[PDB]
């Protein structure tokens, strides 16, 4: 049908049809009289998976023979989403599979909808890891992703009476056709025990053992025949575990709980023993695997020439002391040599400055669970602080600030400090964030070791986030500039020569309109909700958080409602305001925000004076598969975090690529997006980081804004008096109290500029030609935000390897 | 190589080789450079499984179209063993697969050894269910086996310091290629709650729900292209289960523990809540499946014409009140009609008379777990006792004895009484056992309803227990009488015409000798133990139990040892005494018996005066796969339970078929074996049932035997004084105390006759020609003990269906 989806040759289609019927019969044990759509999805998934196998085997053989430097990307989260379509795109099979299924009387798009998201992450951090795997494979790097195979991923969100309810995400119920269990490469992981000091070093003894069983998932590159591996560990009890009899067998669950469930907190640290077990589990199994693979090529001097370990935040930080443990206690290297190897091997990416998101583990937990690791951490600390004292003699406060060990009623280990000490490179994830790291929280470390600190601005893969989710847009671009941009996104700059081309303007607007109609129909079918597809689609999708300021969006929505009610016969640009995202189950204020959004909807959506001029929809169960539907449909992207709080953002980039304009603060990567597109093509508002600092120095007083802005005062009086909760008038008093007295994120301070900026958006939307021209200028300059660019920078500036666009033989 | 293993046609072999390589590549994702023997086993298993698929689909289609009466065999245990070889035998693929693997450079026998036993049973009862499935498929019956898919089957036994240690049987670790998950046919099962009485009947409300997810395993018939289904249920929590958040997800284990582990007690009742949950789980899921399938053909009058439910002992007895619950509470039938349907549908097989093995559930457990079922049981009881009172007016003691409810400090439900009341047929499992049921424990029930009581003597499948495990014997028989005996075992009678044939005599003895050499080599390789393969192989393999009298065997072994030490230069027929079997983990005396056996071995096997004239070996981890190796190698089968205690036995039959002679009491099926072979061709000894009763009436005094038999007194003095435990002289005092003062099984009473009978065995073994002639007379008359015979009797006399030997089209 469309060119970017590849060729549908007669031979190919015939072979796909025969293999589909083979899998239906032999693999699924069904005939066509009793097969359901789910059976047809599985038969297609098996058919496509068969095409990965030869390439996967050949890729791994090639790495064994060439012995390149291996890159190990360690993460507690990989937010993969669905695999079927991505696999077809990367192998150029989409049109052939479409034709083959069409000839069998099946709609492939319907089959695709049956697949479960692999939801093994919370949001941006996990999704970044997934985009990175795609880019590493596309760039020909010998890269492995290592994590945990959680039995339950991020919970499914249901909304009942306007409140979030959580349900277990039983994503493996029907099986996962994309993983291959490798029980033969099972490895032991140790916990508890005690340390004995002998004549020949320390020995960690009397430990409890849990087995780590790997499951491997293929990661195909874009049309290069490279297939890399994501290896996820699952916890198994040994067979003599606890071995009256029945109870001992049932108690195997205590060991196997390690891999049961993903902790569901985005950008928030909860110091629970089970989480620490998860972190050590992934690190200990992974490092044995790395060392095994290295020895199958005595001399650990070459280790950093053959291995890079990238730490995705501090969550796998125990890799540093574990590597030291293995090298010193088991391989018998002297400390200094082991440390040199460790530092040259490890690199740390920081993804946040919010203090509540930083990992600080109580010493008593480490003492009980990982006694040898605590000893090694103390030794690292003493040697590190000796260097600090020599560089800054007499600066006793600096010694306190830089210590890996934090004093207090409860002593804690600061894992970020451990990662900086033990890594040759430390990076932030957008320019402003990397600058903040050097000026504020890691200033002391930067002064000691300036060379370590880098920036690597985040990116997104244009395979999933353009070609897969928005084929109409991909195609109209391809008609003008060819297909090379899909793995060289900077070529989108060529689109600036079409900004005055009437046909291109029309086609861009047509694709957006089609995406909007398709999304409006999805809403009616799956959720019984009717929306005006001529309205401006104003979208804020991301995890629910005070710092992301969904509440600021709420204040604007109420402002618009109140203006309509005041002058009902005045024209206003119609909007559909969509907000979606999950709240962490224990985050009370985030749950109250969701309830407020639905409560605003209940009033606005049923007021006959408003009509279809304003609709407020809470998008339930926001996840990767829903992002793929809503982002191509959006007109306006809301990226409105308080300046200095969003390290990067990546949703922002997804919207830019897909033909939405952005309303945003100068925060995270929004700064760089505005620089690439031109500030004139971006709706910038609000305090900059410097303005926030100036307010903090004199003291934020929310009452001042309330006293000076009548429209704001009206909204607060409506919230307080029960206008949005008539049956429970005090329902929102915690929200009001927070905004008035302890708002860390200064919602009122950006209100006036936000409302004014939103009026400029509405003014531009009235002129569809100029709106669309601005869109073209955004899409055209989005190339910097490819994760291919990001990964090439990691490769050259951190890992010391060269990317390659060359194809392996098919 | 050998004819009974089928044809190895060039086309067939070529296709097997290509499909093997296809599975190695696409299914296992290995190439031949990194493949292990386990990978090669899996590639072969997938290759063979492919041949089952078309037949499985076509068989189930055929039952849908013809709509025959369906037979549902409900059991808590199915002791299947390995599947690969059995599948090849039943599809006539063994020689082709042998050739195909040989041409790939692989030894198929080595690959077969990699497969795990499916050990989902304890012993005889579970293995009987497995033989029955094989026979039902071979006889063309529309039969389904229903049970529980335990994650952990019967424990693996290790012997450490002569003591049994248990290890979890993690049989699913590497995957099970023979099951197909059917998550689409998942059904809810209810627990706890309470009963509300409304205008329109009782309602069971406020229940906890557990999901039952079926896994289907194919059951191929012998060369008839029939493939039946074994459906095993696995427990899953619903997704809103318990839905802080993390703990709620982890607590899903409470629901899923239902299918975690097989209770490891053979012929012993333990009244634990988890076991009751297991029993209800299997029954509730199964009955919904049965009713669904019946409705897809209002009128439950035809239910018993389309459905038979066979209860494998009382373990699935809750099927009776569950069927009543569904018909009365959900379908709204009147009680009397529902009861008529239930009785005509259900039949009960009793497998034991030992009082400790009978299920008697405390009322308080049923009250809490299954409140509606308890109400229905009380109503059944009241109506049943009303019939008793009308038939036997004034017989108040009979009312007490026959009640389903037992009075006491703790009220209990007698499940056997429930099964008799609710079934149209009740059978025992050997003639003597069925007679005992009518004269003793069910006498009252027999007097009320004589027509219900039947006998169905047990059997074994000659596919697994001759063709599979002893191909050499199968072949020499086939050379004389053809291949038809494999599904018509009565044809073995034709072998009586070869009892004087010198060539046949030689060939029978040669096969035994080859089996003995092969087993002696297995022992050296896997266990570092050397045995004389010219010695008489004296074998007792079965679960360890006081009633089975491994202790009587021990007394004979010590007797032989003491006789040798007394007259060391006298000739004795050399023996290797092998004893094997698992003890239930909580059964202290059974564990002490194992320790005694190994302790006897430690003395006997290292006494240089004994030499290789006597060896005592404890066979570790006795299971179905080990039975297949040791039984073909045995000369003497020990079947020495106290008369009246072994309901049938089936090991006895396996040994008869494989060319061992039997030393045994007149107990269970031994009686019928002796009748078929002639008493002159059997080594019968000991008390008959009547002699045991006469001893019980005057009182068993073990001291009398001790005082009168010097050889027995010497053994007891050796046990007591520490001769077999020099480091711990009192180690065996519990055994001595039991034998002298509270032996329920009268070991001393059969000692003298047992020793004398063993001397007759040794005398016959000295004359190999006459030994072998007696063997031929046993093999020749073993035909009655085919499970095909047993199943044809169930079919005609209980289920009302006709067996068929006709082939479905291939
Ligand atoms: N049998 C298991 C199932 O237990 C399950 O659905 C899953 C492993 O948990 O994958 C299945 C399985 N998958 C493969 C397989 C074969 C080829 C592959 C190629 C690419 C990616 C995955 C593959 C998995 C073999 N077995
Ligand atoms: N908020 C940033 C985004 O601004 C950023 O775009 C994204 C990818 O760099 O990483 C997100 C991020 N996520 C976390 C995060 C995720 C899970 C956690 C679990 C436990 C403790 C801390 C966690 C922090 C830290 N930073
Ligand atoms: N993928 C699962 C794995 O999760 C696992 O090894 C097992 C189900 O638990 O069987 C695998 C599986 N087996 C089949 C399959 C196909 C044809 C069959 C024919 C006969 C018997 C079993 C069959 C199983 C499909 N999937
Ligand atoms: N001992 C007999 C054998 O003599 C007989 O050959 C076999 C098959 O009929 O059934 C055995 C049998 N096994 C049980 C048994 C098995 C498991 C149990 C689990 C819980 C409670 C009672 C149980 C009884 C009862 N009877
Ligand atoms: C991209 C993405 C995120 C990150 O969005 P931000 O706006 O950067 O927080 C979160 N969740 C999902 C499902 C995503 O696809
Ligand atoms: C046949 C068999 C049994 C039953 O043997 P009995 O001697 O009848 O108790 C027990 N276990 C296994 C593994 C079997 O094959």
């Amino acid at each position: 049908q469309i060119s970017v989806r590849g060729l549908a040759g007669v031979e190919n289609v015939t072979e796909l049809k025969k293999n589909f019927n083979r899998h239906l019969h032999f693999t699924l044990v069904k005939d066509r009289n009793v097969a359901t759509p789910r059976d047809y999805y599985f038969a297609l998934a098996h058919t496509v998976r068969d095409h990965l196998v030869g390439r996967w085997i050949r890729t791994q053989q090639h790495y064994y023979e060439k012995d390149p430097k291996r890159i190990y990307y360690l993460s507690l989260e990989f937010y993969m989403g669905r695999t079927l379509q991505n696999t077809m795109v990367n192998l150029a099979l989409e049109n052939a599979c479409d034709e083959a299924t069409y000839q069998l009387g099946l709609d492939m798009e319907e089959l695709e909808e049956i697949e479960e998201d692999a939801g093994l992450g919370n949001g941006g951090l996990g999704r970044l890891a997934a985009c990175f795997l795609d880019s590493m494979a596309t760039l020909g790097l010998a890269a492995y992703g290592y994590g945990i195979r959680y039995e339950f991923g991020i919970f499914n969100q249901k909304i009942c009476g306007g409140w979030q309810m959580e349900e277990a995400d039983d994503w493996l119920r029907y099986g996962n056709p994309w993983e291959k269990a490798r029980p033969e490469f099972t490895l032991p992981v140790h916990f508890y025990g005690r340390v004995e000091h002998t004549s020949q070093g320390a020995k960690w003894v009397d430990t409890q053992v849990v087995l780590a069983m790997p499951y491997d998932t293929p990661v195909p590159g874009y049309r290069n025949n490279v297939v890399n591996t994501m290896r996820l560990w699952s916890a198994k009890a040994p067979n003599d575990f606890n071995l009256g009899y029945i109870q001992a067998v049932l108690d195997r669950n205590l060991a196997e709980n390690i891999s049961r469930v993903l902790y569901p907190n985005d950008n928030f640290f909860e110091g629970k023993e089970l989480r620490l077990k998860q972190e050590y589990f992934v690190v200990a199994a992974t490092l044995q695997d790395i060392i095994r693979r290295f020895k199958s090529s005595t001399n650990f001097d070459a280790f950093p020439d053959k291995v890079a370990i990238q730490l995705n935040d501090t969550h796998p930080s125990l890799a540093i002391p574990e590597l030291m443990r293995v090298l010193v206690d088991l391989e018998r290297l002297d400390w200094d040599k082991a440390w040199e190897v460790t530092v040259k091997t490890c690199a740390y990416t920081n993804h946040t400055v919010l203090p509540e998101a930083l990992e600080r583990w109580p010493v008593h937990l480490l003492e009980t669970l990982l006694p040898r690791h605590l000893q090694i951490i103390y030794e690292i600390n003493q040697r590190f602080l000796n260097r600090v004292a020599a560089a800054f003699p007499g600066d006793v406060d600096r010694l306190r600030r830089m210590s890996l060990v934090e004093e207090g009623a409860v002593k804690r280990i600061n894992m970020a400090h451990l990662c900086i000490a033990g890594s040759h490179a430390v990076n932030g994830v957008a320019r402003i964030h990397s600058e903040i790291l050097k000026k504020t929280i890691f200033k002391d470390f930067y002064e000691l070791e300036p060379h370590k600190f880098q920036n690597k601005t985040n990116g997104i893969t244009p395979r999933r986030w353009l070609v897969l989710c928005n084929p109409g847009l991909a195609e109209i671009i391809a008609e003008r500039i060819g297909e090379e941009y899909i793995s060289d996104l900077d070529q989108l700059r060529k689109l600036l020569s079409y900004v005055d081309d009437e046909a291109f303007i029309r086609d861009v607007a047509k694709v957006k309109q089609e995406n909007k109609l398709k999304f409006a129909a999805y809403l009616e079918r799956e959720y019984k909700v009717h929306i005006n597809p001529n309205s401006l689609f104003d979208v804020q999708v991301k995890r629910i958080h005070e710092y992301k300021r969904q509440l600021l969006n709420c204040l604007h929505v109420i402002t618009l409602y109140n203006r309509i009610k005041k002058e009902p016969n005045k024209f206003v640009v119609p909007r559909t305001v969509m907000i979606g995202g999950k709240a962490a189950p224990g985050y009370h204020m985030a749950k109250m925000i969701i309830k407020l959004i639905t409560a605003i909807g209940d009033v606005v959506n049923h007021d006959p004076v408003v009509g279809d001029r304003l609709r407020v929809i809470f998008l339930e169960n926001y996840r990767v598969s829903l992002a793929e539907k809503v982002i191509p449909a959006a007109d306006l992207s809301e990226q409105i975090s308080t300046a200095g709080t969003e390290a990067s953002g990546t949703g922002n980039m997804k919207f830019m690529l897909n033909g939405a304009l952005t309303i945003g603060t100068m925060d995270g990567a929004n700064v760089e997006m505005a620089e690439e597109a031109g500030e004139e093509n971006f709706f910038i508002f609000g305090m900059r980081v410097e303005d926030v600092d100036r307010l903090d120095q004199r003291g934020y007083n929310a009452q001042e804004y309330y006293d000076r802005i009548p429209e704001l005062r009206q909204i607060i009086e409506q919230l307080s008096s029960g206008f949005f909760s008539p049956k429970q008038p005090d329902l929102f008093k915690d929200i009001v109290n927070m905004l008035m007295h302890h708002d860390r994120f200064k919602v009122f301070a950006d209100y006036e500029e936000y409302v004014k900026c939103q009026e400029r958006v509405s003014a531009l939307y009235k002129n569809p030609r100029e709106w669309t021209r601005m869109v073209i200028r955004n899409i055209a300059t989005s190339g910097k935000f490819s994760s291919d660019r990001t990964i090439a920078q990691y490769a050259r500036e951190i890992w010391g390897v060269e990317p390659s666009r060359q194809r392996l033989p098919a």
